[PDB]
């Protein structure tokens, strides 16, 4: 058994609890407390391995927290959520990057960029734009759908393959 320490980050409204919620528990929620934040973990089988994956879904995206600044250290990769139809939360993600580079002090940081809200038909970031950025920043790029829950698990697995691979590096 493997332990993975996930953390789900991206700007309020973005779905970090839905997608959270969806894998864990199996149902989108409609209305989730935005101040709710918690931590799940769950026993589940990738590439063979009995893995258990430790997820927080962050509230506060503070730039000042004791707390942010503990669970950056604690955590071991980071789902970086954005939401296809808010340009916003899609410039808010450089910012993520930069205070989780900051508290590693390193530039070897498993992260996943994800695209939530694709079943939305008023797309406001190019899928172009978002593979482009993840290039830049030499990270997978996903988008899902907590709603439906496209790509869900693999959102979440990817991010297991990522740190899987950097603790080889
Ligand atoms: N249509 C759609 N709505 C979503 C999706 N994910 C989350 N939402 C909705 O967007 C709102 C914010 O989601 P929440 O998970 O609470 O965002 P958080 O603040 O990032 O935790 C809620 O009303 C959700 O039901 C999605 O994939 N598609
Ligand atoms: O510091 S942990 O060991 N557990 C935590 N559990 C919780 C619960 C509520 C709020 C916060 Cl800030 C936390 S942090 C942890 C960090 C990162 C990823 C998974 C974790 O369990
Ligand atoms: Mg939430």
């Amino acid at each position: 058994m493997t332990e993975y320490k996930l953390v789900v980050v991206g700007a309020g409204g973005v779905g970090k609890s839905a997608l959270t919620i969806q894998l864990i528990q199996n149902h989108f929620v409609d209305e989730y407390d935005p101040t709710i934040e918690d931590s799940y973990r769950k026993q589940v089988v990738i590439d063979g391995e009995t893995c258990l994956l430790d997820i927080l879904d962050t509230a506060g995206q503070e730039e000042y927290s004791a707390m942010r600044d503990q669970y950056m250290r604690t955590g071991e990769g980071f789902l970086c959520v954005f939401a296809i139809n808010n340009t916003k939360s899609f410039e808010d993600i450089h910012h993520y990057r930069e205070q989780i580079k900051r508290v590693k002090d390193s530039e070897d940081v498993p992260m996943v960029l994800v695209g939530n809200k694709s079943d939305l038909p008023s797309r406001t970031v190019d899928t172009k734009q978002a593979q482009d950025l993840a290039r830049s920043y030499g990270i997978p790029f996903i988008e899902t759908s907590a709603k439906t829950r496209q790509r869900v698990e693999d959102a979440f697995y990817t991010l297991v393959r990522e740190i899987r691979q950097y603790r080889l590096k």
